[PDB]
């Protein structure tokens, strides 16, 4: 199991269903699951720091990343790739140091140059097959959370310790 | 696959999962997916417009596709074949050049019309049947993603070609 | 059998038992489209729909309205009453009644009309009061399911309202 | 095992665990018509039922007064303190309570209390700490599910109810 210094992930799709809501006047939902939040805890144990790349801009994003304690958070991304490379030469770390989730097209370059890659079962089969470990939870079902338990290694010691 | 000019979608049904969010205060909501814009993409990718007829109008609806740079927009339709014959001599493309997607009652006369029918795993069953093509995923899951893709026969080299 | 009258729970039946509430008072509930057509077919043949819920809002309120709905109870505790008082006004006994419902306060009167449904989400000890089976779950168009199965909606019959 | 408190979680357990945020950022969150029987049969056996939450809504305030909860603490930072705090004030242990939750915050508590109970939809190293098995997920009336476990909710007791 590799040696991962940075967690980075999508929002959409990874972190939601890919569920947008829109009501009558235009304004938008997000639905999160509260068991994403230990994905930040566990990396946080294990002296991680997570970031969030995102093509979007919204202040839901924005609040439930401080909500969580994110430690870095880049919207309006329109390369993802170029947005990972800032942050690791901002860190000091390499993109095979990176473990990155993401779900659609615009995270294939990305996904195809990090350390480790995890992509939900609810994505596309081309991104899919990008993925370099088994997930078996869709978008929004948590899989953020399987995502970095199976990075990180959490077993039941793990669980027990904290 | 066929040869189509033309992309038509109706929206409850099939880029939701048929759920109608009412509040107490007059408001609504719809719940779509955002898989769904890559149907757009690879639609434009290909050269192909893409239509939006509904029954229903919101504001709901207009945004939305606004936000994935739809070609054509009919809102207040109550009959989905005028609304599509109109289109196509506009155009000057045939309905057998047209792939449609729906779900429901009135969907069904332009479905037995196009040149690809697409309903949804969810769709009533007197439905479901007049699709031409198998469409696995349900309303609201990216099925009018899925249509476009078969459709249009998108492959893994159309994939390493954008990326 | 012949029915002259559906009659339908609200909450578990038309939605999947979601209430989504915010921090200001404000209320959510999810319907689905395709349950609208269980009106359609019932209207088409003449037969009225009324709606017996144990809560009150203006969500069902302004539901009911945009469907049409015929008769429209809430804030009733007691639906085997509410239905009665409902079928003298109209001249009919409860064996000429479907209803479906979800929970305990359905309980009564699905156990006393022609026609009981009940969504295969539902708690079992309700559940098991259905005379009839229904696949689908709350909120996945079962009103629909128990509309087309209580009329004998056929192909035959579909092929008629797209004419 | 005789229990004379329920204790229970909110997301996870009541909710899928889904937290809604809008265009500025305030929670709604999605509950369960379903799980008000839960409490309708605490209080027909005479059995109060807390509610232990790390967060602090209003969301939660109104549904717990809606349901007739009989306790209810807020922005808990730790839940087993609490729940120690709340059985010394009624003068009971942990041994005659039986709590519901679905995360790590909740392990503490799961070992302490003489049922324990965790959802079908929870992380396994927390599934494990249950001592029944609950079929339902999180959202689908688990908590209901859980209630009529632990107080042995038969059929005998439903058709008392509904005389
Ligand atoms: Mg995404
Ligand atoms: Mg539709
Ligand atoms: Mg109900
Ligand atoms: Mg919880």
């Amino acid at each position: 199991m590799k040696e991962i210094k940075l967690i980075l992930t999508d929002i959409d799709g990874v972190w939601t269903d890919g569920g947008m809501f829109y009501d009558q006047t235009g304004n938008e939902w997000k639905k999160f699951n509260t068991s994403d939040s230990a994905g930040i805890f566990w990396a946080h144990n294990k002296g991680i720091p997570v970031g969030i790349l995102t093509g979007a801009k919204t202040e839901i994003v924005r609040r439930r990343a401080e909500a969580l304690k994110v430690d870095y958070l880049f919207q309006g991304v329109v390369d993802k790739l170029s947005a990972a490379e800032e942050l690791c030469n901002e860190l000091g770390i390499n993109l095979e140091q990176v473990a990155y989730i993401g779900d659609d097209l615009n995270d294939a370059k990305l996904l195809k140059r990090v350390g480790i890659a995890g992509v939900p079962a609810s994505a596309p089969f081309y991104i899919r097959r990008l993925s370099t470990i088994f997930l078996e939870k869709r978008g929004g079902e948590g899989v953020f959370r399987e995502f970095v338990e199976k990075v990180l290694g959490i077993n039941l010691e793990d669980f027990i310790a904290v």
